[PDB]
């Protein structure tokens, strides 16, 4: 009638998370059912799998209203640029589209937030430094990103009961992929400074739709999907929520692979 | 079709909200119309109103779903004492029951949260720590309580859109009322201490049900109703949401007026 932090760590390691692991968690909270710490419960129960040398990621993005005013070139419009909140790591909130655990992740005493706002993980444990530094501002889910990170530190990716298809990191792939007509997303981003608001244009591949024509805006699912049934990846209950967990490196390989096949030469 | 930082604090302002008010704020964020920067919107146009020497406060409680396992005489059976996880005041979530604003305000930079965790307030500003400091754990509406001190500090309680019977100060009320027959509650509570999980028995009038029988859950709003038909409080649009903003003395004394009047002699 309630799973704790003990029983989801039970679950978190039957299913391969490892001693020393860096996790990065989709969760949809609701699907592992009553939890005795709620959402807490699920970062605790990361912690304790991948011991005090592990690291627990997320995705955070930021909550960022105003994309709904910006003009022809993605600027705001003069009357309202003091209007907009700018960015500060430490204390703009994640985004709430993909559920809650990444804002209370960023809200845990000793999590860090990288510096690219609609980009921005939040780290938690021994690498959460290295995680979280240097974001590139432009293209940043590209080289040298977190994502780039994840995959370079031998990390892995849980999707713990969320839709397959929100599996940020193939956003990474997306990048990396040799393919014609990549769509541009470019937008102006107030960031907060010590001497006041600095406006900056920020350009990278859209990740609001597939990064090219002719997909489902799901496909990352089919991906997750036809990597599992090569084989590779594992599945299985954490808690009442179906998970699936995937090596960051070989989902990353797999994903532009399969794109390189069907749009590259 | 945005409200802002800029136009809640004019609206708050207009209501009655002051430069060095202690304000206590129990909100419907979703009632407040389209905001800019989310519930933090509130938090800054709350801030901006009462200024540096202001302080803002929320009523906190504290995520405790434990209490579904305890005995008739409040205590958690051992199979299951080990795995509640014990309050933090610095790390321990506010109930989400009332909405987001408390937790959004408890993780504000320089915020505040008193002792007591069931009965915990948040408070962000120059009487933080005056506010929070030395939360009796026993009878935590009562003496020497956050809530006394928001009266004897001549603080205010804003209702910004909220069901007016989740108005935590009447609980205060109740405390103070010369009546017979007041229910009490009596649970175990875990603390986190330097040493390991303190348990300790709390005791206090029972706030989850009206504090004496044969009154309807919800007549604290009939009293809220009453104070302002008598022509004391104010009413007013806050973004879209319609508030009501009374003194903390004033409505506490209302309330103790009113129990021992029906009940008690
Ligand atoms: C700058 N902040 C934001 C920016 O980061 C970006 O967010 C992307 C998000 O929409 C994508 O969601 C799409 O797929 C699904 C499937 N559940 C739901 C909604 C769909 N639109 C998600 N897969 C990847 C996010 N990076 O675009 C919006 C933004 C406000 O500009």
């Amino acid at each position: 009638s309630f799973a704790t932090r003990t029983s989801l760590a039970a679950d978190l390691a039957a299913l391969g998370l490892a001693w020393g692991d860096a996790i990065m968690v989709h969760a949809a909270v609701s699907r592992v059912g009553r939890l005795l710490d709620g959402p807490d419960t699920i970062i605790a129960a990361l912690r304790d799998t991948v011991g005090p040398g592990g690291t627990v990621l997320a995705y955070a993005d930021w909550e960022a209203r105003y994309e709904d005013l910006v003009d022809d070139a993605g600027r705001v419009p003069p009357e309202w640029r003091e209007h907009v909140p700018p960015f500060d790591p430490q204390r703009s909130r994640a985004i709430r589209d993909n559920g809650v655990l990444p804002e209370f992740l960023r809200t845990t005493p000793g999590t860090l937030r990288s510096g690219n706002p609609g980009a921005s993980l939040v780290a938690l444990g021994a690498k959460a430094e290295w995680f979280t530094a240097d974001h590139p501002l432009d293209y940043g889910y590209g080289e040298g990103s977190p994502l780039a990170k994840l995959v370079e530190a031998g990390g892995k990716v849980l999707m713990l009961g969320a839709p397959l298809d929100t599996l940020t990191l193939l956003h990474h792939a997306e990048h990396l992929a040799d393919i014609p007509g990549k769509r541009i997303k470019r937008i102006e981003v107030p960031f907060a400074t010590p001497t006041g608001t600095q406006w900056r244009m920020i350009e990278e591949f859209d990740t609001g739709d597939p990064i090219v024509a002719g997909l489902a805006e799901d496909y990352f699912a089919g991906i997750v999907t036809e990597f599992l049934a090569s084989g590779q990846g594992r599945q299985g209950l954490i808690g009442a929520a179906p998970s699936v967990l995937v090596d960051a490196a070989a989902i990353t390989a797999f994903g532009v692979t399969w794109l390189e096949k069907r749009f590259g030469t």
